[PDB]
């Protein structure tokens, strides 16, 4: 909630996720997240609605996107987290 | 030895086309076979039991629902509950699986029908106890399947995980058999004056459907010089290899050799090999339009045709397709049965059997030539190699050991 | 080893039939070949290789394809063999789809079918496909009943679990009445199979039910189904082989015995050979491009046993062309 970065889920595990949500500071309604998916965390942003835990944007990866910029769709991950870490 | 080199140094290897995955046993695959999705494609566990959020004590307070076999939206965000994880179920919210429950001390003030209220398990697990992860087998890309292989039985249960129903294997050749001599009727008839029936078709014919590839009967063309223009010239049409019994032992109207070479003008490549009485090998290849095709000439004897289709022309079908070391399997046995040593070296065809107290199997002589009288109720699984005729070693005894083919299931 | 003699010791034994020459590879035979003219018939002797009215080949004994060959020489085109069995199988569980459909929640896709039949339809024998079974009462009754009406053994995969409310243990006893002979043999407890005979007005039936676990489904089918099913054809013996080798490199044990799967080799230089292993259930070998041959039987952890070398001999079962 507090730190930016990414929300994850918890018995996943680290592999390759792909990326379909956002998140906005103070914009509360979000979509349903499934299993091997993850959400867009800005600093100071709403639980999103499926998550438990939220894990470091420096602690991270990026992928090939559009000409654009337009999504990358993938982010990958590095350790393993705990379930809950923000209030 | 020099004939085998040269069987496997002109046959080619066939097209592709593309089949379902039920048919399909024992083709080899052209394509490279790759995976869509994960396997498993969500968390799971392994045993059945209490799935409980990691860093804590024994202390817990409810249970809302359980398992199932589908995705399950439900979890409260308070940290003080219990899920139920049944044997293979998703898991919503929490890090630590199945406590085993059957082995800790459970259970609580629950409900007069099938409920529960709380579990009090004293025992603290690591974070992550029998979760399996999402990928702990297969991957989103992952090889799997590589070019090459043979397609087992086992491996068409790989593609059916992946979701692959079509895939790209080579083909299977067309093969069709003939019979020469003018003394042959069909054993479907009463015998006349001077005929003896023919054996040979049938023999063949059973021996190249074993494997699995499709064949084609001629019929019994007669020993003309003529005729077999007019047979082979069909055969060459609607097949790719053509196999012919008996005949060439005539010399001075040796008339296959002749419609092969002044006529169809194909290439003659060996016409004999280094054996005993019993002539007849004759390999020969042709190439009109632009496909190869690949013809043979057996010999007459009905104990020598199987031995000649079972060692440089069942090891050459195989490479046609897609195998890469086509090649017979050699394995070493011992003798049970004395046995004269002639000469020139033959070949017996025998019974292996396999007892669990020595290592090595034992083989049972089952006639060289005639084959009457059979003794034993299982069928020939190979051939027994002998050496020649060595000055003092003219006779060899039980035990010591000899080189045994392999021809059918062991 | 208990279970092996109960399973052979209840399989029935089929008709007979007449069929043509031709089609007549890997039946055994019913009735007695006599010859009926001699061979040759004129001096070359007058009959050197068959005597007249001599017995050719017995009653008995398994047909190949060098004794097709007698079958023509002598002259007798029609014989008398047993009749082969129709296999039916069926695949349980409430979270498996056909292979041919995209991905929902909490899905898998069958694995155990055209596994088992692949296996069967390789030695020769027919089958028919059935589908996947759900495991509601009154579904699990009309899979059955058409099994049972059109086939003579149902091999049944998956839904082994929930002992509390084992369905298949239900509707085996109470409406299509049965008598169970075991449900969990493996010496030290393993992965639960079910053996079952049923009788109805005439011929006896066998259901089958094995476990789902991909990779231990084909060690329960190659030792104790597929030494059932040729009990029915007429076979005087038919357990399977089992052979020395060595090992082709140096693996870890675990207290319980387990099965692999291996792929045999062989050498011009040594005269015992060895086999290297694949795993239970892993990501494939990007080498060893050849299919399985043979199960490899692990001994149990013993002190000595805690772990075994390359230089160790071990047995093994073929269960394919060698």
């Amino acid at each position: 909630s507090v730190k930016d970065g990414y929300a994850v889920r918890a018995a996943d595990g680290p592999g390759d996720r792909f990326i379909i949500g956002e998140s906005q500071a103070g914009e509360q309604p979000t979509q349903t997240v499934m299993p091997g998916q993850v959400m867009r965390v800005t600093t100071g942003a709403p639980i999103p609605c499926g998550a438990d835990a939220v894990v470091q944007v420096e602690d991270t990866e990026l992928i090939r996107e559009s000409d654009d910029g337009t999504e990358e769709l993938e982010v990958r991950i590095l350790v393993q987290a705990r379930p809950g870490q923000d209030i």
